[PDB]
């Protein structure tokens, strides 16, 4: 939402009416000097950095968590490469599992319908397992601990090798969770709610502060603060939201086909 | 809002200060802004620390309870993948796991577990939990025992045995780090001394401000008012992240998830 | 006497000293505006708000130094429990090892004697071997997996069940190292050696510059900004000792106290 | 950089010999209100230099682990498999080329010549057909330690001692490929550059009023410390970018070189 | 050296009284506000900066700690699997003792070979001194003791690995202080903040003399030592592995770790 390009407009129009009204100042008894909004500005100032900072802090999280996948999806197929070599079958079902598994959690964050992925990459018996949970992405895990543990009962992994791979699955939970934990907890309302209205007020009681000394100057410079302090305020707007579907989100589905591609480019028989 | 009441509080002192202005040299009482922009400045720049150390811990919380979803999820999953058919450990073990988290949202919230426990738990147990000091742990203890019971039986190899313990470990670390965040307060120094400050200094401001603005002085007062008090109220409230504040954690909520996690679909499973 | 209100009258005088004698500034030739105060006050601030910061971090450190133990211990207990359910004779042992370890731990970050709580707890023949070692904690320690160890060679554990339980030491061997390295590597004195100074000085010399322009308001005015500046930088001070006796430290006591009672309740005493 | 301190003095001579025309017309400039401006950007670039610098410190850590997984690798293979030389130097092969191809993926440079090197060509044309080449060569470092397992050279425990060293270098290998195929702040990193160099460019205009001839010479020392911060950001925030300082990388593939070829004994020269 | 700067600051205070009367007549004013904004500016990065170099100096002296962690528990596993295996103890506490005056030695730039000599055959010192790296060498050999120990079927192979993972640790802190003593942050980048605070604070009494007159050495003074106390600290911490003040006590470190794995080995210093 680009309000930076209203609200700097918004913001000539106040100076404009902050210049020519600036007679009916003293009749009125009203002044306003610059020093008591150097002391409200820096504060904002102060409150918007250690804010954007967690903004910040949740996007990177974001993006780490999805790096996890890639990383734990691309070990998890190695592992099964190098321990099984023979097993081609289990190959291309733990990856179809795996490759589900990103996309099912892609959907889930977007609240969008996996069926026709999960359709594209599953036996339809399998589809109805995981859609007629209610925790979809978390069956998919499920499923995959299930081929992995028959590749155990039939004694072709040990115990070690099972655990192995195990812990894999363990990593991908931890993305899921953390996913989950992010989507329903955002950086609380309570900091944006504060910070807008203080960052709005600032930038519109601004010009009638500075018109006492830059009498004409006064738009050119009031506009260069208020987008300073905008510019730096959507910073935030623009990190909050890692898994939308803006330009500035994550682009899960780019990442999602480099999943896909990375694990199709580790079988295939090589 | 207690900031409502403390917010119109500081246009009352805003009226007196533009009544007062005559009167300064009378009684003989300058007062400038630079020293009262040194002084909010500063106390801006604390506040901000302050602020960040309360969310650290708020986010810790959030972080601990996430983990008690995923270390529960993946001990029922290995559960269900390495004793596809042990129904009955399924089912006993999942009932101490969701008691694990109620369990820690009353020891938290300092209310009673013994609805919650009774609704999950046949009562010989509700009673053996009731009986410590230390419920959580004593949850934790009895579902240690499933699993151990599990392995005695050779229904477990130590192997598989240990990847299901590593998961009670990681949920011991959950309980621990919140006893800590609950029993440990971040001092009450911080908050006692901070708030008498970031008040005083609000209430003087207008009488320091009249003489740059005059009249304007009650609104540019509230104003860097509300931002002082927003901001150490906010504090306030996330530094106790399992309080029933605005801003806290919604424990309820996150334990209703973890129930319905496990005990999701009668607690079936494929294979 | 409380020195904070001691450090605040001293101010107050300070202040008066500086209405009486705004008379002579004229004539020795001394002039003093805020702006320059202003330009050092924040400069102060900032400082004091970064090195609060590094003194609640090391706070906090301790704190989870601290609940690692409780942690670490509740669950070698319940892995002894759950693996070996009859051998109660290891358990209490075990048990009494890692309630010597906490008390240990406690009096080695204190300074204090230890015999009493270790005494209180094991038998003779390890009390005097525990305090013949310059570092009797680490030997608490290298006992407790002694036990660990006989259950092994005796086939109680296997080596993978030994292995869960090595860990947990492990990660009481880390608690102790950090704590060690917590009481003798300090927030370097540097911090507190120009902060103090500096801090002091500023709330000094600060009345002589306000004077100009607040006259008779001075006192009031410097003191806030005085007991503002103070108390941020004591706060500092009460937060950098964690290990320390004041009120405002850790109640190691309790701490070791909640520790006793955990792993007693889950061996059912 | 001293462009900009160049067209910095260029401003304040025109503020100084234009100050008279236009503050007569009631167009003025005084220092508060750039005081408060650039207060308020010093902030935010401090901010940003902080997350600036700890993408930095985490690029210097992740290759850190290159090392230390390379090194704990070979010393396994040595201690556990003291006799197999051969292995012993087709895995410090794929290790070494492992580092040299991310440096390589990390700078768009070619890896080409460093894997014709180290590798056969057989290896070297897979590796090359992959879209994915880095992911590769740990692929084929796997089968390495897989085939000691499968002839029973490695067991199921000391084949996994070995497997944790391969996942430490998949950790490396996304987190770089994160914090390459980044940044974060999706370009608002124009903006505040911008928003410096306008700020430095006006500053003048409003010094003169209060320093007439001073002017360049305090604006500048002023523009060069802000646009020093912003460019250190910049410099720090894309560890990996074109311009980038590739010493310290080529220093690290340098060293595991030298590292691996001594633990086992390519080096020193025979007698 | 910082009382050089404070008296060449003494100093530049009075060329700026003496010379205030050319003032006016040379054409120069300088206020103190564009100097405030200056002023706090570099204030925020001193800030922000010696929050970093604390931050390195924190890692420098936890790695270390992890070496005495590390060894001792080591040690431990040692004793409580292998407890007659007491030449293995006492030749792989040789090692681990090589390890950290080595360590020393790589992050101080000196030459291990008189300590090396203290403790292991020639044959030994001759293997560590010709690789690049002595500590990695150590690491190596140690693994051959347990290595050794795992041949002759004295561990089993989860028992290798327990003590394997102590070795990992190991190399790790070897890793993280390589990264720490070779992370120069562009060399160019430290020299000029130095020169910012230097060259802003020589310039400070002329823009202060205008306001302060003959009181400007005093406040400007006070300001530089404030900024100038502050970037000789970060500077200190920046570099934890050197020989200053405020620089890790690497030897006393040593000391500590040799002494404990001595006390745990039945040997006496
Ligand atoms: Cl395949
Ligand atoms: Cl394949
Ligand atoms: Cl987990
Ligand atoms: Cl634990
Ligand atoms: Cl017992
Ligand atoms: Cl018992
Ligand atoms: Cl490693
Ligand atoms: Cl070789
Ligand atoms: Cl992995
Ligand atoms: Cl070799
Ligand atoms: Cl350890
Ligand atoms: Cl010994
Ligand atoms: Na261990
Ligand atoms: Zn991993
Ligand atoms: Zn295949
Ligand atoms: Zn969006
Ligand atoms: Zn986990
Ligand atoms: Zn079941
Ligand atoms: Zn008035
Ligand atoms: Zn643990
Ligand atoms: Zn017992
Ligand atoms: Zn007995
Ligand atoms: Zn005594
Ligand atoms: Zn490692
Ligand atoms: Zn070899
Ligand atoms: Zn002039
Ligand atoms: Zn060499
Ligand atoms: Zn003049
Ligand atoms: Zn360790
Ligand atoms: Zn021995």
């Amino acid at each position: 939402l680009s309000k930076i390009i209203f609200r700097l407009l918004l913001n000539v129009l106040m100076s404009i009416i902050a210049i020519i009204s600036y007679q009916w100042y003293e009749q009125l008894g009203i002044h306003l000097t610059v020093a008591p909004f150097s002391l409200l500005g820096i504060a904002i100032a102060i409150f918007l950095g250690f804010r954007n900072s967690a903004s910040y802090s949740r996007f990177v999280e974001a993006r780490n968590l999805w790096g996890t996948v890639l990383i734990a999806e691309r070990t998890l197929v190695r592992q099964l490469r190098n321990i099984l070599p023979a097993e081609h079958d289990a190959h291309r079902r733990i990856v179809s599992y795996l490759v589900a598994f990103s996309w099912s959690l892609k959907h889930q964050l977007r609240k969008t319908d996996p069926t026709a992925d999960l359709r594209r990459l599953l036996p339809e018996e399998r589809v109805t397992e995981i859609l007629a949970s209610s925790m979809p992405t978390n069956r998919i895990l499920l499923l995959a601990g299930n081929e992995i543990g028959q590749l155990r009962e039939a004694g072709k992994l040990s115990d070690i090798t099972y655990g192995l791979m195990d812990n894999k699955l363990d990593e991908l939970a931890h993305v899921l969770g953390g996913c989950e934990r992010l989507a329903t907890t955002p950086v609380p309302f309570a900091y944006t709610l504060i910070l807008q209205r203080t960052v709005y007020l600032f930038c519109t009681l601004l010009p009638f502060a500075l018109v006492g000394d830059l009498h004409y100057m006064t738009p050119f410079v009031s506009v260069f603060i208020s987008y300073t302090f905008l510019s730096w305020d959507s910073l935030a707007e623009e990190l909050e939201d890692p898994f939308g579907t803006a330009a500035n989100d994550l682009p899960l589905n780019a990442m999602c086909n480099t999943i896909e591609r990375n694990l199709l480019d580790m079988t295939g028989q090589h």
